[PDB]
């Protein structure tokens, strides 16, 4: 009863019972007693409440499987050549297909990030950006999916010169060791001071020039909620920071960004990224424009985020007053691209992951990173 799998099939459809793959599942880490999570691995009240939300974790499993399709089929082509405009509508045409789009119920979860060197995330290009992507570029692929808003945000680096090696090797190291800290009862500030450690501890060697890697500290992991990518806390990436606990049942984005720079990222270049606040109400506007743009957002997008030529696609035009209007009125909330210093380069790697009751599972997790 196969068929076919290149990128193509719904991931929905590779499954007929509905059961969805796994991430990789570990066990807590232990305490100041040695408490470790074996007990917890299969204990009765636990394995209750954990297969209570199996119907949940079960939806960030399809969007998971998709976004490690997705990914490995963009790893295959992406070259520089190829336009940022290019790179991510073939990409956003794979994800719509294989997590079987379906309007608010399934869908891309935001805008395909491919933030460039110095830039570390929210680039996306807008209708008739010429840039090209270069063999000495270090692009971030940041993209999401999601079934019933269980939100996988997952991203990597894409390199084509190895003088970046150490560079992404640093952040990956980094973002594992945030991975494997990360747990129930973990102080945030901890996980931070973790994988600033990990981080620092590379130095690299690019034209020339040695640095000390840097995590970009106004940056950071955050937990994620339905349909609220950011949910309301925050996993630092540097010591001091986040005086919380993690808890069980809690879904965090854990992502580190590494810089050449001086490690903090300012808005900069045309924004992309906009996304309805998610307190805010029903908004009564009489607005022609600014009420239909509204109504569009809110039966496309909800509270996710969207991009321009989202906006582009769906055929809407000369939206851009509008779009500032529910800007300027606080109903939307842009998102610009953050970036470092002009001549930096900076690094991502990010994987989403379940507090669930039995176990931590980075359900983002791939044969890839
Ligand atoms: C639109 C939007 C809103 C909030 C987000 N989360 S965040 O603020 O913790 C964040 C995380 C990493 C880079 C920039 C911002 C993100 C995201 O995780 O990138 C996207
Ligand atoms: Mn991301
Ligand atoms: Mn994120």
């Amino acid at each position: 009863k196969v068929q076919t799998d290149p990128p193509s099939v719904p991931i929905c459809d590779l499954y007929p019972n509905g059961v969805f793959p796994k991430g990789q599942e570990c066990e807590y880490p232990p305490t100041q007693d040695g408490r470790t999570a074996a007990w917890r691995t299969t204990s009765e009240e636990k394995k209750a409440l954990d297969q209570a939300s199996e119907e949940i974790w079960n939806d960030f499993r399809e969007a998971a499987e998709a976004h490690r399709q997705v990914r490995k089929y963009v790893m295959s082509w992406i070259k520089p050549g190829m336009t940022m405009i290019e790179i991510c509508e073939k990409l956003e045409d794979c994800s719509r297909k294989l997590i079987k789009e379906n309007g608010l119920n399934a869908g891309l979860a935001f805008p395909t990030g491919c933030s460039l060197n110095n830039c570390a995330a929210h680039y996306t290009p807008n209708a008739g950006d010429t840039t090209v992507l270069q063999y000495d570029d270090i692009c971030k692929i940041d993209f999401g999916t999601h079934i019933s808003g269980r939100i996988i945000d997952c991203a990597f680096t894409v390199t084509f010169n190895p003088k970046y090696d150490t560079l992404l090797k640093a952040v990956k190291d980094a973002t594992n060791t945030g991975i494997k800290c990360a747990g129930i009862d973990v102080r945030l500030c901890d996980v931070g001071e973790a994988i600033q450690e990990v981080m620092e501890s590379y130095e690299v060697e690019i034209d020339g020039k040695t640095y000390q890697v840097k995590p970009i500290r106004n940056l950071n992991g955050h937990s994620i909620g339905q349909y609220r990518i950011h949910a309301g806390k925050t996993v630092p990436i540097i010591k001091g920071g986040e005086a919380t606990r993690m808890e069980e049942g809690e879904v965090y984005a854990i992502e580190t960004f590494g810089s050449t720079g001086k490690g903090v990222v300012h808005d900069d270049m045309e924004c992309s990224h906009y996304m309805k606040n998610f307190d805010v109400g029903h908004v009564p506007i009489r607005l022609p424009r600014t009420k239909h743009l509204l109504n569009v957002i809110n039966e496309n997008f909800g509270t996710l985020a969207f991009c321009r030529r989202w906006l582009d696609r769906l055929g809407e035009s000369k939206y851009l007053m509008a779009l500032k209007n529910l800007c300027d009125l606080g109903i939307v909330d842009p998102y610009p691209p953050l970036c470092d210093i002009k001549g930096s380069y900076t690094a991502q790697f990010e994987h989403t992951i379940l507090l669930r009751p039995t176990c931590k599972e980075v359900v983002s997790r791939g044969d890839d990173y």
